[PDB]
């Protein structure tokens, strides 16, 4: 629950669940929860515009430096997650099998190296249950989109 090997083998599934759509009850619970939150970031234009917007030449370091500025401040929360997992899938089309692997891999490496900490903390990914466990769980959107707007501007 809280160990590395279940929150990267739960993390790994919730990704290739999560890439699966764009191109036991707990964590279907959250497959379809980042689902619908995926759909609605898709029918976002200023959001999807931006994505659009920005050089698909060398995936590895826009990648990285998009996800080290949404956790530049040492902080964590479930949006930021969303947003990174969202981000991900996204740079899977703007490419496109080993596009696949590969931009999971790079999601991978980043959670083991800086988001499995912060995911223990809140009693595994579990927590990001609770996160959309609330009324109008789904303006959510406009939270995860937010952190991506932000992301983008500077490399952009």
């Amino acid at each position: 629950p809280t160990s590395s090997e279940q929150i990267m083998k739960t993390g790994a599934f919730l990704l290739q669940g999560f890439i699966q759509d764009r191109a036991d009850a707990s964590t279907k619970k959250l497959s379809e929860s980042l689902r619908r939150i995926g759909d609605e970031l898709d029918s976002n234009m200023e959001l999807q515009r931006m994505i659009a917007d920005v050089d698909t030449d060398s995936p590895r370091e826009v990648f990285f430096r998009v996800a080290a500025d949404m956790f530049a401040d040492g902080n964590f929360n479930w949006g930021r997650v969303v947003a990174l997992f969202y981000f991900a899938s996204k740079l899977v089309l703007k490419a496109l099998p080993e596009l696949i692997r590969t931009i999971m891999g790079w999601t991978l490496d980043f959670l083991r190296e800086r988001l499995l900490v912060w995911i223990q903390d809140q009693g595994g990914w579990e927590g990001l249950l609770s996160y959309f466990g609330t009324p109008t769980w789904q303006t959510v959107t406009i939270f995860v989109a937010g952190v991506l707007t932000a992301s983008l501007t500077i490399w952009k």
